[PDB]
């Protein structure tokens, strides 16, 4: 279902997007 069973977000899973998004928000800047 969609109502509780989704309360979490997960710290470290997110650093690790964040690392990636950062490195090509640097290169694609000329």
């Amino acid at each position: 279902p969609a109502i509780y069973i989704g309360a979490t977000v997960g710290p470290s899973v997110w650093a690790y997007l964040v690392a990636l998004v950062g490195a090509a928000a640097v290169t694609a800047a000329n």
